[PDB]
């Protein structure tokens, strides 16, 4: 008899949006034969802590990990706080990288954010711009917390030829988000707002101007690009995982998606008292086209929908 | 009728640290710690110093000098700037270098472009680490309003200096590789080509600055605290300083096998001048006689 070792895939922060959605993909067939895909949460342990963290990775020993839990939110709850989404994120990303390191994980691949990326800068934003300019004021200690994890990923290949990686997915919505009005992103946000307005007969409050340009990512595409950067990418410089650049919409007309998919006929108001944050985001996919170029993206308008009609259909166990 | 302070200065037993003990010998306590007094990468050990020294001000100069040099300082810096923010303390000057300034640049070097692109990759661990102190900073300040900020001094040299003539920087190397070569009457090896330029600041001079920094600078923006771009140096012009100083008339050598190391690195004081327009530095090649004095006076 001769036995080859199964595949032991830790996904940290699985109870959430980009959690939910790999393990959806897995489950409807993205899991290979052997592997063993172990999702936890907060109540699973607090990864702030050095302890919880290093005695998760101890009984759970994965051969790869997927770095989603962090302290998030939207722009307006990430303005708020710099100091705790720096401090928090920081102890988070250390304890998990390193946990993984000394109970020998092969692989890691952990989540930033397109808020990584310089304010005054040129458009698109490739892989290599990262670091050549200081983030936006706003949210500068959620940004920086997430760049120094491609300095750590760097760090750890320099010294050990560890094959930890990142991955930059652009504004991500879809099924098991955080629909708070409060600290929510922008499409869980609205969508939670129409629901309310259709159910009061009240008017929309979109925040902001409603021009700022983004590009958005369904998460069960992401889930689908995240299995496959885990399984095939072996760069240690991170990936812009995001729709063309070309595919990108404003704040109104992503507003316009969810007052559509939702069927409202009432009145559509912009609060500009309200942050709108930057205007322009524009990231480039050309890194993730030159491995995939036949992969094909849920388009924007079926997407909301969708994620418009889980959230009716699944309401009181919703966020 | 002047209000009580408790400054706790964090590698109180460095160069730096020894620089502003000798300065400062009104109702203000200085309390000068190391790494025997607390290990400042343990949180326990950091909490328990700063609980038991209650400080109203910190000055961090504590650090280790690339995982192990990016973690280990990420630690400290966490460790020192928490304690002392969650002990009340109304400020903390913390101290950065000129190796966070990124590696493709423009020159003079300013404050505003400490986050303009990557550091050299050869510390970039280290490089990253005290840039984040400035993140920190202003953080701690976005969310509370606290008054935490930096300082970046030049090449720093010396009393209390480490003259290790393989761990030590340029001219501490320099002051010994000439006092072994005077006593064995062997030639000078300086190592590279001898034409990289430095901006040399002398550690008298900087706890000077760094007290000033402390009682009055209260911007969350780091300050260079440093000597003019047109005083910057040469290493040839360096080692002949040393050379001169210890009058030393033996055959002096340059390896040009050894690296070279970053060219320039040159620093604007152009915010510190706005300040202090009149302070006046210490002449280099009397600075430079003085550290080959003390170092001949105390050697052992
Ligand atoms: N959503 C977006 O638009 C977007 C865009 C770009 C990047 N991202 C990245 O997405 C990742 C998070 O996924 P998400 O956006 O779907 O967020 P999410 O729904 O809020 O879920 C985040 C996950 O992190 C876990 N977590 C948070 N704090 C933790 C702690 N102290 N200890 C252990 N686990 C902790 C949560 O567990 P509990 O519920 O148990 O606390 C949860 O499973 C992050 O890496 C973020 O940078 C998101
Ligand atoms: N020297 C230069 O040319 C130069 C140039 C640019 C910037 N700087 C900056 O200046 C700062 C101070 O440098 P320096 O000249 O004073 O260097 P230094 O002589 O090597 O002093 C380092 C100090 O840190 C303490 N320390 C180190 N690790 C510690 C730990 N784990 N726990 C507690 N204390 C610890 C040491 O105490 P122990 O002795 O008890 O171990 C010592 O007092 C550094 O952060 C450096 O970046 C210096
Ligand atoms: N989070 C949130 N953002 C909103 C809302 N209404 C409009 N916006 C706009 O959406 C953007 C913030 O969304 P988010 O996903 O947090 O982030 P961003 O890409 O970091 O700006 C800003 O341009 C806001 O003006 C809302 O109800 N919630
Ligand atoms: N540390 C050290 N540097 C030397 C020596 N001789 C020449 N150098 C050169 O001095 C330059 C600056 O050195 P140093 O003070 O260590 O530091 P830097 O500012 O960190 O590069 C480099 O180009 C070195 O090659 C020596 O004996 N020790």
């Amino acid at each position: 008899n001769l036995y080859f070792q199964s595949m032991r895939i830790l996904v940290t922060g699985g109870s959430g949006l980009v959690g939910k959605a790999i393990q959806k993909v897995v489950a409807d067939g993205a899991g290979l034969p052997g592997e063993d895909w172990v999702f936890v949460s907060s109540k699973d342990a607090d990864l702030t802590d050095t302890a919880q963290t290093r005695a998760l990775f101890e009984k759970v020993q994965p051969t790869h990990v997927i770095h989603l839990a962090a302290m998030v939110g939207g722009l307006f709850r990430n303005i708020k706080y710099n100091l705790d989404f720096w401090r928090k994120n920081v102890h988070m990303n250390d304890n998990v990288l390193h946990s993984a390191f000394e109970v020998g994980a092969r692989k890691v691949v952990s989540c930033l954010s397109t808020c990584i990326f310089p304010d005054k800068t040129t458009y698109p934003i490739d892989e290599t711009m990262i670091h050549n300019g200081p983030p936006h004021n706003s949210n500068f200690g959620y940004s920086y917390a997430k760049r120094m994890i491609d300095v750590q990923n760097r760090a750890y290949f320099q010294q050990y030829g560890c094959t930890f990686t990142a991955v930059i997915p652009t504004n991500v919505f879809g099924p098991h988000d955080n629909f708070n009005i409060e600290d929510g992103h922008v499409l869980p946000g609205l969508i939670h707002k129409v629901h309310l307005a259709k159910s009061s007969g009240s008017a929309l409050t979109v925040w902001g101007t409603g021009n700022p340009r983004r590009q958005f990512i369904y998460s069960l595409d992401l889930a689908q690009l995240f299995i496959w950067v885990l399984r095939e990418y072996n760069e240690v410089e991170p990936i812009i995982l995001s729709v063309g650049e070309e595919d990108e919409v404003s704040i109104k007309e992503a507003a316009e998606a969810v007052v559509e998919a939702m069927d409202f006929h009432g009145e559509v108001t912009f609060d500009t008292t309200k942050s709108d944050g930057q205007f322009k985001k524009t990231a480039s996919n050309s890194k993730l086209r030159t491995y995939l170029p036949d992969f094909r993206f849920t388009p924007f308008k079926q997407a909301v929908k969708e994620t418009c009609a889980w959230f009716t259909d699944n309401y009181e166990q919703a966020r």
